[PDB]
């Protein structure tokens, strides 16, 4: 039986929790067990690869589109997958909000079933990208779920899914083993029987793990890569592609009266993010994987083709690493030391000491809070590294009591996905939605300009729109963007072939919850020969 031994994610302990739409689910649901309707290829350019649906017709107004089912798609307990499995999912997403992660309830008003196969969407209001967020909606088995009394706190754990891996043949604290459903409707094409799900604590653990061989697929941090991994064995490969931003988010409404006074103002923001040694934090705690992101908007150099140079050279001083400049602008704006402890207190001369967040485990972005907090010293910044595990970081963030936290964001072929998800409001409410958005940071013009982007297909329109987006963010400092990294992954060629790589670069190659393309991906393996 040929095993995939894959670390999507790291856990104290294995939990069975299915549920798609749940954040404390399973990081091998969504992809493997319910499989989407398209699935966008993000890094060709967001060509849609159809799985469950066939094809799809966008309205020419961009109000609405059609989606057509294949037909002979199966449940894993031998159920028809049909158009009232889309539009129950949909329906659920009405009837609980909390299970709304992409915020998807806010643009389509209904999901009518014109036939047994084929389904449309009437949005409220127009958006050509709709199709893409589409397809990152679970869609479950309605004749299960319309049975499943309370779904926010179903844990589905004999889980009945479309996808290719849906047996749960093996369920401990410390592994578990998802194999193949017995009714894949694209079996002839799935040549891994069973994903091998092992229990790893953090990086740490993992380190020890993937030198010793015994993974084969993985998307981690893991440092001095080439001697330590690459060096080991000959089996031992890796591909980091470019990704998208890395940085620091502040918390515009942070409860504490001190805090806020210094969080809620742009010179401080400015003079926190020149403080940085964006570089030296590259080469320490990345290992040189990685560029400097000295774009007040975060845009990140990958895509200055978008960028109106003016406005970056504007705010670029900010964004770079300039010590002086950083003390010389604190003490402009009022903030000095005021009690001999060396560093600054607020205007009003309060004290404060900011907590930097990043998930525990996460030793990257743990190396990267302890350096900064060690260049912010150099400024008179007080600050002090918290490693909370991602629940709980995850958590301070959606809540708004956090002060500042490291972070990355999902990256797409051009800087939507990066500007909306990490600055649209209307992802800062809702339960379940993620914690790229929620710095608190509002305002009503840029909210406007991103909901524009898609409205329009005249790429000199959607431009002249981005320069505008770009201009807000960076002159408000939201952030303080610090790099551009990449796609982790390394693979195993011991037990399997057919690995995505910079020779085979058909996309993303992470494994990671989120990144649908790992479905595509695991389609292409074989066990060696
Ligand atoms: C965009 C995003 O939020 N991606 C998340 C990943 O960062 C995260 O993976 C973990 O990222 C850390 C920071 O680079 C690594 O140090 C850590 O090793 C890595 N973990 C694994 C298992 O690869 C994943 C998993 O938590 O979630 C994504 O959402
Ligand atoms: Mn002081």
């Amino acid at each position: 039986r040929s095993e995939l031994t894959i670390v999507p994610d790291f856990y104290p302990t294995m939990v069975r929790n299915f549920n798609p739409y749940l954040a404390t689910n399973l990081r091998t649901t969504t992809d493997f067990i319910y499989e989407p309707l398209v699935v966008f290829n993000e890094m060709k350019g967001n060509t849609p690869v159809f799985r469950l649906a066939e094809s799809y017709k966008m309205a020419d107004d961009l109000m609405s589109v059609t989606f057509d089912i294949r037909k002979g798609v199966k449940w894993s307990d031998g159920e028809a997958f049909t158009a009232d499995d889309v539009v129950y999912s949909f329906g659920l997403l009405k009837a609980k909000p909390e299970l709304d992660q992409r915020g998807i309830n806010k643009w389509v008003t209904s999901v009518e079933k014109v036939d047994e196969y084929k389904v449309r969407f009437r949005l409220s209001e127009a958006n050509s990208n709709v199709p893409y967020e589409i397809s990152l909606i679970p869609i479950v088995a309605e004749h299960v779920w319309k049975d499943v009394k309370d779904p926010t706190t179903f844990t589905n754990e004999n889980p009945v899914g479309t996808g290719p891996f849906t047996v749960i043949d093996t369920f401990t604290p410390q592994l578990y083993i998802q194999c193949r459903n017995p009714n894949y409707w694209d079996a002839a094409n799935l040549e891994v029987d069973c994903l091998r799900v092992p229990q790893i604590a953090n990086n740490d653990q993992l380190l020890g793990k993937i030198v010793n061989s015994e993974l084969d697929w993985t998307s981690s941090f893991v440092p001095d890569i080439d001697r330590t991994y690459a060096a080991a064995n000959p089996n031992h490969h890796y591909w980091y592609p470019a990704a998208g931003t890395q940085a620091f988010m502040v918390n515009f409404k942070n409860p504490d009266p001190a805090k806020k006074e210094a969080l809620d103002n742009v010179d401080f923001r400015r003079a926190f993010s020149m403080a940085l040694d964006r570089q030296t934090i590259i080469d320490i705690a990345f290992y040189g994987s990685g560029t400097v992101n000295d774009f007040a908007s975060g845009l990140g150099y990958a895509f200055e083709a978008w960028s109106d140079e003016a406005t970056h050279k504007k705010y670029k001083g900010f964004n770079t690493y300039d010590v002086e400049g950083s003390k010389k602008l604190l003490a402009k704006a009022g903030f000095k030391d005021v009690n001999g402890d060396g560093f600054v207190e607020t205007p009003s001369g309060k004290s404060f000491e900011l907590l930097i967040q990043s998930p525990n485990g996460w030793t990257d972005f743990n190396n990267t809070v302890q350096l900064a907090v060690e260049q912010l010293q150099e400024v008179g910044i007080k600050a002090k590294a918290r490693t909370p595990e991602f629940a709980v970081y995850n958590q301070a963030m959606l809540e708004g009591t956090y002060d500042v936290a490291y972070t990355n964001y999902f990256h797409g072929a051009d800087p939507f996905t990066y500007w909306n998800s990490g600055y649209n409001s209307a992802l800062q409410s809702g339960d379940g939605m993620p914690r790229f958005a929620m710095h608190y940071f509002t305002d009503k013009k840029l909210d406007g300009l991103l909901d524009s982007f898609y409205k329009t297909a005249d790429k000199n329109e959607q431009l002249a729109i981005a320069h505008g987006i770009q201009k807000i963010i960076a002159e408000n400092q939201v952030t303080i963007p610090v790099m551009s990294g990449a796609w982790m992954y390394q693979y195993n060629t011991t037990r399997f072939t057919g690995w995505w790589s910079e020779e085979n670069p058909k996309g993303r190659p992470s494994v990671w919850a989120g990144i649908p393309e790992r479905l595509l991906h695991v389609l292409d393996l074989k066990p060696v020969k």
